[PDB]
């Protein structure tokens, strides 16, 4: 039988990002490591998936919700902000994440919001911070890029004056290129990380709820979030109750 309506009833597919450090990347063998890898296989295993059961395929993070909507992976997992119009083409798990959208530069002179006019500001394409800066940094020039990678690149090069990211992965260029500073941080609560399923697959969804709820419960959650970052606020809502 296929209870969770997947591709193989044996195995779990799951598009992801090689590229998304410390939320999904990996390593010098190629294996996928990170947060939100962790915390999937830790989930898939309450279903009764092993970590030999679960295949990851690194995409570019515009082709994974498409690709779940497409039937090419039963799951995409990579930092996946929860919104109405991703909704419109996919569903989601609970939140397991909500943190800031960062921007990244070497100049110190831009402080916030407003410090962004007369910028060049790199956005990865399909991301919440592309439509974020659409909506609120009218003005400011946008340059899509693929991935981080590409960005932070042209960010090294002086090509744009800052990139607008997820706050762990800016705080991991951060690391890689000192001359980078995270000068402004937006929140995201109201868009947390959710695994994402195929629109209308509450079997899948309803027993991944359930794992993360259990995972969230025993403290798996937190140690995994104290592990890929490191003092990091957890809020109340993702830690033991009670
Ligand atoms: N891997 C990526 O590039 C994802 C970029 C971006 N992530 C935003 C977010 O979901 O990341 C994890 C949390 O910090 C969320 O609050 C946030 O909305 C997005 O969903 O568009």
């Amino acid at each position: 039988d296929n209870p969770l309506g997947l591709i193989d009833p044996t195995t779990i597919s799951v598009g992801t990002m090689g590229d998304a450090k410390p939320y999904a990347f990996t390593t010098a063998d190629g294996n996928f490591t990170g947060f939100d890898i962790e915390l999937f296989l830790n989930v898939a295993g309450r279903l009764g998936f092993k970590k030999e059961q679960v295949v990851f395929t690194g995409q570019e993070f515009s082709a994974l919700m498409p690709s779940v909507a497409n039937g090419r992976f039963d799951v995409a997992a990579a930092a996946i902000g929860t919104t109405a119009k991703r909704k419109e083409t996919v569903d989601f798990s609970d939140g397991y994440l909500a943190g800031f959208l960062s921007v990244l530069t070497s100049e110190a002179g831009i402080t916030d919001a407003a410090g962004l006019k007369g910028k060049r500001l790199g956005v990865v394409q399909g991301t919440l911070q592309e439509i974020y800066a659409e909506k609120n940094f009218a003005g400011t020039d946008l340059v899509k890029f693929p991935d981080n990678n590409s960005a932070v690149s042209a960010l090294n090069n002086g090509t744009v004056d800052a990139h607008f990211l997820d706050f762990e992965a800016a705080k991991d260029y951060s690391a890689r290129y000192p001359a980078l500073k995270i000068a402004v941080n937006i929140p995201s609560f109201d868009a947390p990380a959710g695994f994402v399923i195929r629109k209308g697959n509450d079997a899948l969804r309803n027993a991944l709820d359930k794992g993360l709820k259990e995972a969230m419960q025993d403290g798996t959650w937190k140690k995994l979030h104290e592990k890929w970052f490191p003092g990091t606020p957890m809020p109340a809502a993702y830690l033991p109750k009670q």
